[PDB]
């Protein structure tokens, strides 16, 4: 592990140090979720690419051990995804890899987007973000639920939420449940859901929503700038495998180098679920 | 190559002869077929997915350079896989992974379901004849069309169904075009296509639609016994993918170790079209 001030923030970051084609990892969630996600949420994943590049993974804005955002109106995606670029470019990193879940999906999309120079590949896992909003309801509508639901405990939230959306599942890593219980009682992660509850009508659902519909808009233009593959669970719980296909089409659309995979008894957490295949597809996609 | 006798027919097969797990490649087309299909159509494959393991190709039943069905009984679906089987089962293939394209994907499945022990791996390729039957038309309406407009000359008509089906190919190699139009011009294959016509309405096509019913039965049932990769081209044109698609949601039902793979500017031939993607994901997939 490391830390740096990027652009006023302070950046948890982990980095493989070998000299290979970096890969950014991208973690899902957002500031002011009621479950933390951090570098140590990717668990495996961060040993298991070692072979198809050199791993990076960073704590998103206001997540894990990294700050909060500066002011109220850079609680926007956009404000996340310049956030990741900066530290990026903070690392000289070059062809780059960028692998996101869930939101942090959203935000490789945009990355793909914007900095085409830095960005060779993209991997989207399972982000209901980076695709279209859903016909009815929320994004966090299966997230509402589960928090609504979820019995007294801090361990006992993130068992409650691993059991919500684990398909092929075994009891998480200790070592994982303890970091991330620290994460949740933590100061700052009150401070992040006053900052999300504070600012999500006015500043984050606005720039989710233009977000997927600029993301749609280069889609339907000239696509992404580079290779593109899809990752899906099919039986994902939170994100249907309607949308993660319909994102694909969107994508398939204007984008010639791009592919999708779609993993059966898998959830939203493939990587977890079926991690050999996840490795093994994921990994050769990245090694070409 | 070589040569083989299988239950009183010549057939032909390419080994790489490697101490590996073997891999059984099934090409795509039938007897009578107005286009020649070999071990030959495999290209590339044959000597790509040496990195993968040991590699063995076979030529069908009144196909390639393997004699015809010796009874008008045998131009069945399940004569073709049986034929596959024993010719399996002589060269004593055991952790067999079947590979297996149109009408050698169906082949391939055939297999799996009736040979657990002697298959531990599947992958399904681009094949229509596996997924369900059409809801308007039938599967050859595509190529009966390419047949009636394609222009006189043997190489002209290979030449008239590669433009027909490519999608980010070229034109055809050389060395593949000599092969198949001595393939067809031969009078083997003159004598496959009136063996068709004879035994296509009473014994062949209602073996196709058992088969059919029959693979949709044991995937609502218990599904594959073995580990199943469906691969598809999303831009081909004999075969939509949401055929493909159909095909895999009827697999995932009950089969919990399968995956879907599907390739952007593609076709039916996605070994051809996007050789390099569909190296690294078949051969990721095979090696797990
Ligand atoms: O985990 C996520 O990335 C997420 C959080 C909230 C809503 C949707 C998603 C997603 O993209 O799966
Ligand atoms: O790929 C084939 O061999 C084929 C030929 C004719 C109709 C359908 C198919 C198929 O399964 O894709």
């Amino acid at each position: 592990f490391h830390t740096v001030d990027v652009k006023g923030v302070q950046t948890r970051y982990f980095d493989d140090g070998q000299d290979k084609d970096p890969i950014l990892l991208i973690h899902g969630g957002h500031f002011g979720f009621f479950i933390p996600v951090g570098i140590e949420s990717w668990g495996n994943v961060l040993e298991d690419f070692g072979e198809y590049g050199r791993v990076l993974a960073v704590d998103k804005l206001g997540q894990g051990e990294t700050g909060l955002p500066l002011n109220d109106e850079d609680w926007t995606v956009d404000a996340v995804a310049e956030h990741v670029a900066n530290f990026a470019t903070q690392l000289g990193l070059k062809n780059l890899t960028l692998v996101g879940h869930s939101r942090g999906g959203m935000t490789a999309v945009l990355l793909a987007l914007k900095y085409p120079e830095m960005v060779k590949k993209l991997v989207i896992i399972s982000s209901a973000t980076a695709a279209p909003a859903p016909p009815v309801g929320t994004d966090m509508d299966f997230y509402e639920r589960v928090e609504r639901t979820a019995p007294g405990g801090s361990a006992e939230l993130i068992r409650h939420y691993h059991a919500a959306q684990a398909v092929n599942e075994g009891d998480l890593p200790e070592d994982y449940i303890g970091i991330a219980t620290k994460w949740l009682e933590s100061e700052k992660q009150l401070d992040a859901v006053a900052g999300y509850a504070r600012n999500a009508e006015e500043h984050w659902l606005p720039s989710l929503s233009e977000g997927r519909r600029w993301v749609q808009e280069r889609l339907a233009d000239a696509g992404i700038p580079v290779p593109t593959l899809v990752v899906w669970g099919v039986n994902n719980r939170s994100a249907p495998v309607s949308m993660g296909k319909g994102l694909f089409d969107l994508i398939a659309a204007n984008t010639l180098d791009s592919s999708l995979y779609l993993i059966n008894n898998a959830g939203h957490h493939v990587f977890s679920d079926q991690r050999e295949k996840f490795n093994a597809a994921v990994g050769a996609f990245i090694s070409l």
